[PDB]
């Protein structure tokens, strides 16, 4: 009921891997259809893709699959289907495919380019795994045991077979491979065939015969069957290669071999006449080779025309010349080189004069000049008249044509023979292959390269006979035209079986195609499925178009093939594409018993105590999710693929090893007793069989026959003797394997641990779920190398038995035999002395083995670690929603965050940050330190990390973890956390130490994951809905709102308040910043939805309300410091913010706040009892603001003095704003003042710059007055709706201005006397100073300031006013002027807080130089240069704004004609925030940084996660959303 997986796209289509298991394939989990279902009453599986919100692929993006959209439509490899992609910029997309038949299924993508062509993404596979069952007992694809049998050995008789297949059976193998079980050819090799569609005559009849003998195998002994496919050649006496010889490769076919041909047949009637003359016809002198070797130079080399085949006749050129002479000539074209230059001259004819095909071998002279051509070029060259020259021109020309071909020749002719005196030595000379034999039908000086018959078309033809190059690609067709191995003699060769020539389809070898076609479906109509024989030299697209036929027969066909490409992806890539199911390895390929433990170890499982996946803070985490509030939702009679945990994010579609079947030995590799010796028999077959993978083994193997048995030429019987060698073992072995392959499934479920040591090698086995264990240990024999005693085996909190134990011993030679293949006498001795002690303290079992424990004995033990069993798995993944249930935005910052300083701030100095040694401290006390740490280590699997490290030798972390919310148990929902941490953290501590770091991680992944919801389901549906960069910028709302103990936003309590930034800006005074809580409020608070928080920050100011102005430094409304001419109109202007979003906002406006501080502007009286005095509405506090502000205000700073700034000078604390009536615009401040957001002030003793502001921005500020503008018009409209009493204001004079005159003298002032005209031409009405400019088309940054250089620089605070009141810019201006900062000021992910072509521009940030430098000492640099990242969101915003009323290419007809943004403008948005994204991501910090230095690069002092660098791009995300959406 629940058989879906998740493959998360990447921006690219590309898929998504959750952990890094290796070079790898796209293979869902090998499981049984839910209890009696069969294929087509419910999808097999459902591959949930999803896409990046507004990634590219989503630009007119479809998704393409060849997945058969039902289990009616069949399935063709290239016929696509479409499902639409759904376009959003907050939400991804997910688009289901269902799957109803096992096989290979591909999807691409395609989108809209940007430049709005069609693009498409890559083919990408997956492979669903097919489903053996033997009656109604399903067989897990790791649980096969094959045993692979040859046919011609088994007897004649189908009688004669099944008494090998109760032999078999009886060692409790459950499928049998059958060597190809298909007419045999000439030389009786199973795998060259005569005919591909009748089986052997000497035992079978018909299909029903074999079919039913097969289905005998199937009920009489619970067996599979698959037999092996050959597809690279046939046997070289067809009666159909007589009807069709194209299906090879001919001197018609292939033209290139032609050469190759003339040479073949230049050896059989050669060695025939060898004889003759100087014969040495078999001999074993190498003196002598050279005698033969010199026959070969001249009778074979010599007669044979080679080089005429390269060469060009240049004789037959020139009589061919001086004929053709008078016709087509003079080559009216100066392309002649001169005759100097008779290198280039002649390369120059090459190109020119040349017929098709030049270079490349065909027909015997195939190369040769156009006579006309070269003619022509002569007589412009040199002469019009032939005799004047022309003939030794003409020869000198194409001889120095035909050096290179000669030097080819040359090159060729020396590895040809080369070639055949190394392989005839060996060959013949018997070196290491004996047989001298000389001269016969057979044993030639050459063997075959061609197979010759007669055809019934009546011409003779020579077919080629495949093979392999020695150390070649095996992609690469060596009987294609791009190779020359037949002509170079560098083929070894099958005589056996002649090579099929597959063309690009069946267009070019339709009978082939035809009949091959017809040869799959037949055997797939029999067998369970396949073995491909040298399935990498099998080409690509001819194995898929096949396997798919026979896939349509059988569709739970199981492919296994011996798959040897030229690396891994290219093995995972024939495995993708063609579906295979198995590839081949082999145990007998070790050489020595360390090489046996590593292929042991790479086919094992994984290691022990290995880390597992949990989805972590790279995931969204929707509110409307699906969730097992206690993990119960699965039956075991479903079948269906578990999700992690309570949250129901699917299981993740992750590429995974191709899976193997581990051959002990096969039937092409050497005996253990010729490679090794026969005691090794034993150890090798247990260590395979110990493998976490399907086992097999050729049939003698386990009866120890002496050696490997010739295919083509033996003919003797398998013995029928019972009961020999390992048969009893094997019995053992593939019995344990039938229980244990009922619980373990995914690749995360088998661990294990090899060991090496002499000719010892141990091997533990061990399911992750249960405990349930294996321990092997195996004294392997592959020599006789004397006694080695192994050291004493301990096994922490792990409890053994003995299961078994054996040792194989030699009981003399083997018996010679003619009619039948007898094994090695063999005693299976029973052993015993094996000392299992276990301390009942420490746990600690020890295993000793006894001094009789020769070469080539094993001993099994059943083992169990302590403190597993089933119902620990169900334990820790559940019960964590719940714990959750009772938690708070506010307090979820107790359990994910807490800087080390805020956590002090609760301990009194005492707890902090976990310092992990060797490492470091994570950054948060809470979850999150542990996450962003654990995810790139489960990633990796990094058992090696520190923090691995340190989670095995001791508890401490796993105490940290719950003991540090004590801090915190008291708030909401903590007290529960803490509990179920505690409750799961106590049971893991009673594991072993290995066991622990997965455990620990596993469950802190869970309750981050459950907390991180909780939090998606608190904030509003924009923020629960949306993409992971959406919601981790969300998340530093709870990492800025939290309670403290030094400070707060109200002097009589201790509450939520929203720091600047972590972690400098978190305890004391240095938390709450009036200027950056009220830039955040809309971002962090509004548009995550935390009003009541959003309120009580606005609340919290009102009280600190004096001369009119907010302040900055909030000391918790207990002596504010009054220097931010800023804060009070962001706080008026997030006062309408909350207004304008909040339901029922206007609420607000009547709030009755204590004010506590006077009407007037006394001087801090924190205890006078005037302080709660009286109150203020928040209507009279916007209006006091509004009123005092015209109406003029003076005062120097309360308190002014070093005790506030110890470096401000004495009349920097004068501060003055009033209003100019002409333009109705507010001016304030000096060159000793820092009234904005730029508020840097020197200190650099040494560089002299003490009390110097470093960018003080007197007079007219863009934002300052932007804000106001929407300040009025915000109660202009308010006091329309009866919600705002006030409409007069009092100038210093004693006159009244109503506020919609205000308005409308900033409406008309503004632009005037802020622009500045890209044309001289309008100089004359924007009020400018040309003599102080440095661009054009810009808005200033200040009007009539002190130096008034600074009144025309380039900075991106214009874009805030552009945002909050854009009444006031015409569209052009504005669309125009953020243009430029967006090829200016815009950075990576910072705003460049001033223009890089000015003086003053210095963008690197060090409050520690000590230098002279008047501008960089002590920092003042803060506000010139560096890059800010809250300002890209004010930028941005208006970048959006503009670009969507000017630009009419950003603008689409939204759905009701409304206008909304095309994807034109959703794309350059998209791209303008990924560098914002990639920061987020790989940042220790789960934020953004405050600053950045030039180009990106980190600044030092920056810091690491600021509230408004975050809350400004969740405000672009809320304008798009509100607005659109």
């Amino acid at each position: 009921a629940h058989r879906t997986l998740l493959l998360r796209l990447s921006d690219s289509g590309e898929p998504v891997t959750s952990c890094s298991y290796g070079q790898g394939v796209l293979t869902l989990p090998s499981l049984p259809l839910p209890q009696g279902k069969k294929l087509g009453d419910m999808p097999v599986y459902t591959v949930k893709l999803a896409i990046p919100a507004g990634s590219p692929v989503t630009r007119d993006g479809l998704i393409w699959t060849n997945c058969p959209p039902d289990f009616s439509t069949q399935f063709d490899r290239e016929k696509f289907y479409k499902k639409i992609i759904k376009t959003s910029f907050h939400e991804d997309d997910h688009i289901d495919l269902d799957i109803y038949v096992p096989g290979t299924y591909c999807f691409y993508l395609s989108f809209k380019n940007d430049k709005d062509e069609l693009e498409t993404t890559r083919k990408f596979y997956f492979v669903v795994l097919p489903i053996l069952s033997v009656n109604d007992k399903f067989i897990p694809l790791n649980s096969i045991a094959m045993q692979s049998v040859v046919s011609k050995w088994m007897g004649p008789t189908i009688k004669d077979w099944e008494k090998v297949f109760a032999r078999v059976a009886s060692k409790k193998y459950n499928m049998i491979h059958f060597t190809p079980l298909q007419h045999r050819g000439e030389s009786n090799s199973p795998y060259s065939i005569y005919d591909q569609l009748e089986f052997d005559p000497t035992v079978f009849k018909s299909e029903k015969e074999v079919a039913d003998m097969v289905e005998r195998l199937r009920t009489e002994h619970n067996i599979l069957s698959l037999t092996d496919i050959v597809f690279n050649h046939t046997a070289n006496n067809s009666q159909w290669l007589l009807d069709h010889p194209e299906a090879g490769y001919n001197h018609k076919t292939s033209p290139h071999l032609i050469s190759a041909i003339e040479l073949d047949k230049k050896l059989l009637d050669f060695s025939e006449q060898m004889e003759a003359l100087g014969y040495p016809v078999d001999l074993k002198t190498v003196d002598d080779l050279i005698k033969v070797m010199d026959g070969i130079k001249e009778h074979v080399i010599g007669e044979l025309k080679l080089w005429e085949f390269y060469v060009v006749d240049v004789k037959q050129t020139v009589s061919e010349l001086r004929e053709k002479w008078g016709n087509s000539k003079s080559w009216s074209d100066d392309n002649i080189p001169s005759k100097d230059d008779s290198t280039n001259l002649a390369q120059f004819v090459r190109d020119n004069a040349t017929e098709p095909g030049f270079g490349s071998l065909g027909e015997r002279g195939s190369n040769k000049i156009n006579i006309d051509k070269f003619a022509a070029i002569l007589k412009k060259l040199h002469s019009e008249d032939y005799n004047n020259g022309i003939e030794e021109l003409a020869t000198k020309i194409l001889n120095d044509i035909n050096l290179p071909f000669y030097k080819e020749y040359d090159d060729d002719i020396n590895e040809v023979l080369e070639q055949l005196f190394n392989r005839i030595k060996y060959l013949r000379i018997d070196d290491h292959g004996p047989k001298q034999g000389p001269i016969t039908k057979k044993l030639p000086l050459s063997e075959p390269y061609f197979t010759r018959f007669k055809a019934k078309d009546g011409e003779e033809y020579a077919l080629a006979n495949n093979g392999w190059i020695w150390d070649g690609n095996p992609l690469v067709d060596f009987a294609s035209s791009q190779s020359k191995a037949y002509l170079r003699r560098e083929v070894i060769v099958w005589g056996d079986c002649v090579k099929l020539r597959y063309g690009k389809g069946p267009s070019d070898s339709p009978y082939l195609w035809e009949r091959m076609s017809k040869y799959v479906e037949m055997n797939a109509r029999i067998f369970n499925g396949f073995r491909i024989d040298n399935c990498h030299s099998t080409p690509l697209h001819v194995g898929q178009y096949f396997l798919d036929v026979a896939r349509r027969v059988n569709p739970n066909l199981y492919v296994v093939a011996e798959l040897f490409s030229g690396s891994e992806a290219m093995d995972c890539l024939f495995v993708e594409r063609l579906g295979i199911s198995s590839l081949i390895r082999e145990a007998m390929q070790a050489w020595s018993e360390e090489e046996l433990s590593r292929l042991v170890h790479r086919h094992g499982g994984r290691p022990i105590g290995s880390y597992k996946f949990v989805p972590l803070d790279d995931f969204p985490y929707p509110a409307d999710v699906k969730i097992d509030e206690e993990y119960c939702a699965y039956n075991p009679d479903d079948h269906s693929v578990k999700c992690v945990s309570e949250i129901m994010i699917p299981k993740t579609l992750t590429a995974t090893p191709p899976h193997a079947l581990f051959m002990d030995c096969t039937h092409d590799n050497e005996t253990p007793n010729q490679k090794r010796t026969v005691e090794d028999t034993l150890p090798n077959a247990a260590l395979v069989a110990f493998c976490s993978s399907a086992i097999g083994s050729v049939y003698g193997y386990d009866e120890v026959f002496p050696q490997l048995l010739d295919l083509v030429q033996e003919k003797r019987t398998y013995s029928c003797a019972e009961n020999t060698g390992i048969s009893k073992v094997k019995t053992l072995l593939n019995n344990m394997r039938e229980e244990i392959a009922s619980e373990a499934v995914d690749i995360e479920d088998s661990e294990m641990h090899v060991h090496h040591d002499g000719q010892y090698i141990t091997f533990h086995r061990t399911n992750a779920k249960n405990g349930k264990g294996w321990y092997l240990v195996a004294r392997t024999k592959f020599h006789s190398s004397g006694d080695q005693m192994l050291p004493r085996i301990k096994l922490s909190q792990t409890k053994a038995t003995f299961k078994a134990a054996f040792s194989l011993e030699r009981t003399g030679d083997a018996p010679i035999s003619d009619e039948i293949i007898e094994g090695i006498p063999t005693k299976l001795r029973e052993l015993t002395g094996f000392d299992i002690g276990f301390d009942e303290n420490t746990k600690e079992t020890s295993i000793l083995l006894p001094q009789d424990f020769p070469q080539g004995s094993i001993v099994i033990f059943e083992t169990q670690q302590l403190g597993i069993d089933d119902s620990l798995d169900h334990f820790i993944r559940s019960g964590a929603i719940k714990a959750t249930e009772k938690l708070s935005l506010e307090s979820i910052n107790y359990v994910l965050y807490r800087a080390e300083q805020e956590e002090y701030d609760y301990s009194e100095g005492r707890s902090g940050a976990y310092d992990i040694p060797d490492y470091g401290k994570p950054v948060y006390c809470g979850l999150q330190g542990w996450v962003s740490i654990l995810r790139k280590i489960i990633f990796y699997n990094d058992l090696a990390h520190p923090l691995s490290n340190n989670l095995r030798n001791g508890h401490a972390a796993v105490d940290y973890v719950v003991n540090r919310l004590d801090l915190y148990k008291d708030k909401e929902g903590v007290a529960e956390v803490q509990e179920w941490l505690r409750s799961r953290m106590e049971r893991i501590k009673q594991l072993p130490s290995y066991l622990v770091p997965s455990f620990f991680a596993l469950v802190v992944g869970i309750m981050y994951g459950c907390c991180r919801l909780r939090a998606m389901q608190l904030m509003s549906d924009n923020v629960g809905k949306s993409t992971v960069f959406v919601q981790s910028l969300a998340m530093t709302s709870i990492q800025m709102v939290s309670a403290m103990k030094s400070t707060s936003i109200l002097p009589d309590q201790n509450i939520a308040a929203m720091a600047a930034g972590l972690p400098h800006f978190s305890t004391n005074y240095m938390r709450c910043w009036g200027r950056d809580v009220f830039i955040s409020l809309r971002g962090l608070l509004l548009t995550t939805g935390r009003y009541e928080e959003a309120k009580e920050h606005i609340l919290a100011f009102a009280k600190t309300l004096k001369h009119g102005l907010i302040p900055n430094l909030l000391d918790a409304g207990r002596n504010p410091r009054y220097n931010a001419r800023d804060a009070a109109w962001f706080f008026v202007q997030a006062i309408q913010d909350y207004v304008t979003i909040v339901p029922g906002g206007v609420s607000l406006l009547q709030e009755k706040v204590t004010r506590r501080f006077p009407l007037d502007d006394e001087y801090i009286p924190y205890d006078d009892p005037k302080a709660f005095s009286y109150s203020s509405t928040i209507e009279e506090i916007i209006y006091e603001i509004l009123n005092r502000h015209a109406g003029g205000i003076k005062y120097r700073e309360a308190n002014a003095g070093p005790n506030l700034d110890r470096v401000m000078k004495d009349e920097g604390f004068n501060v003055e704003v009033n209003v100019d009536w002409e333009t109705g615009l507010i001016h304030g401040g000096s060159q000793f003042n820092c009234g904005t957001w730029m508020d840097k002030m020197g200190e650099s003793e040494k560089a002299n710059s003490v009390g110097v502001p470093g960018t003080p921005r007197d007079g007219a500020a863009v934002e300052i007055n932007g804000l106001l503008k929407s300040c009025l018009r915000f109660v202009l409209q308010l006091s329309k709706d009866g919600k705002f009493k006030y409409t007069e204001v009092t100038k210093p004079d004693g006159s009244k201005i109503s506020l919609s005159s205000w308005n409308d003298l900033l409406q008309e002032n503004f632009e005037r006397c802020f622009y500045v005209p890209k044309n001289k031409e309008d100089d004359n009405k924007f009020e400018i100073d040309a003599t102080i400019i440095n661009r054009r088309g810009i808005y200033k940054d200040l009007y009539r300031s002190g130096k008034p250089y600074e009144d025309y620089q380039f900075r991106p605070n214009f874009t805030i006013a552009m945002v909050v009141a854009p009444e006031l810019f015409t569209p052009d201006y504005a669309a125009g002027a953020i243009e430029l900062a967006d090829q200016v000021l815009r950075g990576p992910v910072g705003m460049r807080t001033l223009d890089p072509s000015d003086y003053n521009y210095r963008p690197y940030y060090n409050n520690g130089e000590d230098s002279d430098d008047f501008a960089t000492s002590k920092g003042r640099n803060y506000h010139q240069g560096p890059e800010w990242v809250w300002c890209y969101g004010y930028f941005i915003r208006a970048y959006h704004y503009f670009n969507f009323l000017t630009n009419p290419k950003c603008q689409v007809e939204g759905s009701a004609k409304k206008l909304k943004p095309s994807s034109y403008l959703y794309r350059k948005l998209y791209s303008r925030l990924l560098k914002h994204r990639e920061w987020i991501e790989n940042s220790p910090w789960a934020g953004l940084a405050e600053l950045t230095n030039k180009d990106g690069e980190v600044c030092n002092d920056s810091s690491p996660t600021q509230a408004w660098s975050t809350g400004c791009l969740l405000d672009l995300f809320y304008d798009l959303w509100i607005s659109y959406e």
